[PDB]
């Protein structure tokens, strides 16, 4: 099962991403969490990633392939993966198409998950996210048991640097308009399937689950 997610900034990659993972177990590899990471432990790459996020741009096309090329090699993905926010430019696409090509292997669906640009803003502005899992929760639209704790593991939600509105505009301008060219990219391609990401999260995991039935 070798797939990628797709979506506009707060379209709800990462909670669908849970539920695909809380029930398929395969890798999930997201190039977002990647950089947070090296962020987190002061790798080179990692403290050049962080000017590009903090402005909310995307990191060069050349470092966020490579590092997915490198993670894709390992032996966890060779039975399937998660891809979640790459790509995310039609350059990444093709590179994409092109490290699969080098392992033998070839992409099962892009998964887009739709939900109208004018709607997002107060989807990032309003997350909240678990320090010890990265469950996110919003105030307003999907909130926590208990203010504060995270559901799942009980740990103290935060909010992420990038999800300050300022930053979300941009984001959300820099992700625009690299989307339309890459959702005809995977078109062409055949696999491509657009989900209606205004639903609630279950409705938006049973659509995608209706895809991912042939494992
Ligand atoms: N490939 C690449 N190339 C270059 N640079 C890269 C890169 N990948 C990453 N980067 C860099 O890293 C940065 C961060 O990238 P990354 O971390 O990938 O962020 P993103 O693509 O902006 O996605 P987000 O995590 O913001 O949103 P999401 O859709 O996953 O939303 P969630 O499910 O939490 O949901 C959002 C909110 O909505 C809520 N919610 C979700 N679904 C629903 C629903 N159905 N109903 C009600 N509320 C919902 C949630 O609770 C939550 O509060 C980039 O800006 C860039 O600088
Ligand atoms: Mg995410
Ligand atoms: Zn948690």
């Amino acid at each position: 099962m070798n797939l990628v997610l797709m979506g506009l900034p707060g379209a709800g990659k990462g909670t669908q991403a849970e539920k695909i993972v809380e029930k398929y177990g395969i890798p999930h590899i997201s190039t977002g969490d990647m950089f947070r990471a090296a962020i987190k432990e002061g790798t080179e790459l990692g403290l050049k990633a962080k000017s590009f996020m903090d402005k909310g741009e995307l990191v060069p096309d050349e470092v966020t392939i490579g590092i997915v090329r490198e993670r894709l090699s390992k032996d966890d993905c060779k039975k399937g993966f998660l891809l979640d926010g790459f790509p995310r430019t039609v350059a990444q696409a093709e590179a994409l198409d092109n490290i699969l090509k080098e392992l033998g292997k070839k992409l099962d669906y892009v998964i887009n998950i739709e939900v109208p640009k004018e709607e997002l803003m107060e989807r990032l502005t309003g997350r909240r996210i678990c320090k010890t899992c990265g469950a996110t929760y919003h105030l307003i639209f999907n909130p926590p048991k208990v203010e504060g704790v995270c559901d799942k593991c009980g740990g103290e939600l935060y909010q992420r640097a990038d999800d300050n509105e300022e930053t979300v505009a941009n984001r959300l301008d820099v992700n625009m308009k690299q989307t339309q060219p890459l959702l005809d990219f995977y078109e062409e391609k055949g696999y491509l399937r657009n989900i209606d990401g205004q639903q609630d999260i279950n409705k938006v995991f049973a659509d995608i689950d209706a895809l991912l039935g042939g494992l």
